[PDB]
């Protein structure tokens, strides 16, 4: 099965390398990138991200709900376009299918 957990870890490395300030919105604010895997707040968030990806592939993702929740953290279209780029890099690094359509689905509600 596609190792989405590893893809998601690479995604967040890419995301926070390019936009370190995004990390401030999370419960693992301040934590060195090389330590995220040892952080409990990160483990939970990465698991939810993997779940969302499996839901988008499986046909049950609530893109409108996810978008609304990100607006509720003042995260919008700009951040998601950055995320789309980072996730495309992470997918390609693992020979995984691209998730651009799923991110487009979220973007359509932002
Ligand atoms: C590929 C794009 C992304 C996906 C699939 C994704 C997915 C998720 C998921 C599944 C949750 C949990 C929602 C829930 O518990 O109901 C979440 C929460 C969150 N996301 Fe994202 N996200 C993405 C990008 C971003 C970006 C770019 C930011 C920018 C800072 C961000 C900030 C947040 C924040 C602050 C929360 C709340 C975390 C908390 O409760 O401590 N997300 N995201």
């Amino acid at each position: 099965m596609v190792n989405w957990a590893a893809v998601v870890d690479d995604f967040y490395q890419e995301l926070f390398k390019a936009h370190p300030e995004y990390q401030n919105k999370f419960g693992f604010k301040g934590v060195a990138l090389g330590s995220l895997k040892g952080n409990a707040a990160y483990k939970t968030q990465a698991g939810k991200t993997v779940d969302y990806i499996n839901a988008a592939i499986g046909g049950s993702a609530d893109a409108a709900g996810l978008a609304s929740r990100h607006k509720g953290r003042n995260v919008g279209s700009a951040e998601f376009h950055n995320a789309k780029a980072c996730l495309a890099k992470a997918c390609s690094a693992h020979g995984a299918p691209d998730l651009g359509h799923a991110i487009d689905d979220i973007l359509s509600h932002l």
